[PDB]
């Protein structure tokens, strides 16, 4: 399954994560989305720790959401990224 790292509406705004979710039900691929930001506060250091831990063993300055990961654990991307994944 997909796995998205973003926003959804009632913590904070997307304009993007609705269009990718519609781009997964077009190609029919089971996934799921996830809050990265619990709390009005401050991100889920939680589900973000391991997500740095996935992409490989940097840091990332300036990252943008939401972060998709493939259903084996590999770090797709976005929209157009993850079109790639596709094709």
């Amino acid at each position: 399954m997909f796995k998205v790292y973003g926003y959804d509406s009632n913590i904070h705004k997307c304009v993007y994560c609705d269009n990718a979710k519609r781009l997964l039900t077009v190609k029919k691929q089971p996934f799921e989305f996830i809050n990265i930001m619990p709390e009005k506060g401050v991100f889920d250091d939680e589900k973000i720790a391991e997500l740095l831990t996935k992409l490989g063993r940097d840091t990332q300055i300036g990252l943008t959401m939401p972060q998709v990961f493939a259903p084996d654990g590999s770090h797709i991307g976005g929209f157009d990224q993850l079109r790639e994944y596709f094709k």
